[PDB]
């Protein structure tokens, strides 16, 4: 996509050389912002080949709460293992903190009801947020949230939401966390009958591991092919019971894979 | 400053009218954000006077933990009359989140002590922040935060800040967000021996309240004079040692100030 590669280019070019946790190395800015109007079709990245099983799939893991990998494995998608522990667990991560946020006296806070219901209720309202940056669960988790903290909007009839993502894989990452939110505003305003608005990206870390430059110089070779068009065939009893089935990405035609090895 | 008269008029341009929870009504945009190079100068409004004292003392009592307007009271500042109760008290606000974020297990952790452990120890992390949002606690709070979430970042020797502010008063609450992080970052760098960097604001629903429309037409007139610099005196023990005494703003010529009603 065309804000994809300028983001891209603009980290080889204003990038700084900084270490990081891995060890590998990265080209690193800090502070981006990109907007994708969802009325102009399904931002997914078609310079490169994306995987939609376990772009969806991990979506709807997250929507139940789970935090075990098992679920994941039933339905192939692998993209989490090396995290997880013995027992396939990642800790309190994404899943837990959306549908069960701990409260100090013992109640549990489902984030993603209580958004539907503001969403229906008080559409007006400017705190309707959802956010996984539990600080006192952090050192329970495998890896603390990347996509840390969003923000859903509603003006003329109209869906919008903004991500705050902490730390961005530019390359491995960010094509996952674009596609993966838009479907979730696709699904909200279908449940409470809006139109999609616009996804607002906001990366904190935003970076190129040094791993990554071949793939990079590669990608940015490519010319953009038109955006496909999301399909959702059903309108399930809520936000909890959509199926992997109930999605159809339309004319989705991306220029070949490219393997790039993932920072663990 | 030209960033912030620039988002003024964007908003007048591209506003939405937009009904809210003081009735009072605003023109509204939502994602925005904007860069303050902190090297080029002290990022304190000069179109319009702004208060220096209050700003200064609202992180202060940040700072301390403090949730209770007392101090403020003591200290001739009122800001924050409004929502505070028979005793003064706000709730578990942003002091209460910052020093002691209660954790499920009984446990309570200091962010600002984390953070500078983080900056002195682990400079490269891409996890290096405080967050005001306890979804635990919001009941509790009397307002919840507007200025959410925060991160740091270290480059080339130079420390950069970003704030996700969830709802913006572009009019009364912008000038006085922007200048109090801006600040806490000059004492962080002081604290870490680091440089200045960038200070990235980057907001959600931003507004314009329907009834400081005057107030914005006057402002917008109004040429910015050149930004003022800040002068830290002493270099205290801890980041909870400063006194308002501490700091000098040199060259502050900033225009009449122009008043505004708060929308409760
Ligand atoms: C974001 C996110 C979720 N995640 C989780 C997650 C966890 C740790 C991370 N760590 C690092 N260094 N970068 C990441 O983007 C990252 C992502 C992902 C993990 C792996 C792949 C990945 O390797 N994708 C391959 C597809 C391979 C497959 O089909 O299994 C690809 O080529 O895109 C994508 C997303
Ligand atoms: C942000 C923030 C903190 N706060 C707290 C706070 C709480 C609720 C809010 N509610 C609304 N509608 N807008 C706000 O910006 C806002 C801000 C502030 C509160 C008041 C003023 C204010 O009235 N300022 C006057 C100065 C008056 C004085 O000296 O006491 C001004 O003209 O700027 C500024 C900041
Ligand atoms: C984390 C998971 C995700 O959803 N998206 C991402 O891009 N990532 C990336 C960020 C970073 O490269 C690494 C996590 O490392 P760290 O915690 O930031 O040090 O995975
Ligand atoms: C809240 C306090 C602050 O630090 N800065 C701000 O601009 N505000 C504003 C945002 C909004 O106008 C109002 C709080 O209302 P709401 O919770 O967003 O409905 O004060």
């Amino acid at each position: 996509m065309k804000q994809y590669l300028e983001l891209m280019q603009k980290v080889l070019d204003e990038g700084t050389q900084k270490n990081d946790r891995t060890g590998t190395g990265t080209l690193s800015i800090f502070g981006h912002q990109m907007r994708f109007n969802l009325q102009d079709g399904f931002p997914l990245v078609t310079t490169k080949r994306c995987h939609l099983r376990s772009i969806i799939h991990e979506l709807l893991w997250f929507l139940q709460g789970d935090t075990n990998i098992a679920y994941l494995h039933e339905n192939n998608v692998t993209i989490w293992d090396e995290w997880a522990d013995e027992n396939g667990d990642l800790g309190p991560v994404y899943g837990k903190q959306w549908r069960a946020w701990p409260t100090p006296d013992g109640r549990h806070i489902d984030q993603i009801t209580t958004v539907l219901n503001q969403l229906k209720n008080d559409p007006d309202s400017r705190r309707i947020i959802v956010s996984a940056w539990n600080v006192g669960e952090l050192d329970k988790m495998a890896l603390a949230p990347c996509h840390a903290f969003f923000q859903f909007y509603v003006a003329d009839g109209k869906l919008s939401c903004q991500l705050y993502q902490r730390s961005c894989d530019v390359f491995l990452g960010l094509p996952f966390n674009i596609a993966s939110y838009a479907l979730l505003v696709h699904m909200m305003a279908q449940q409470c009958d809006l139109e999609v608005g616009d996804f607002v990206w906001t990366g904190g870390d935003t970076h190129l591991y040094s791993n990554h430059m071949d793939q990079t110089h590669l990608q940015l070779s490519r010319e953009p092919r038109p955006l496909p068009k999301l399909i959702i065939k059903r309108k399930p009893e809520s936000i909890f019971d959509y199926r992997f089935e109930d999605f159809e990405i339309e004319g989705y035609d991306p220029h070949p894979g490219i393997k790039a090895p993932v920072a663990i």
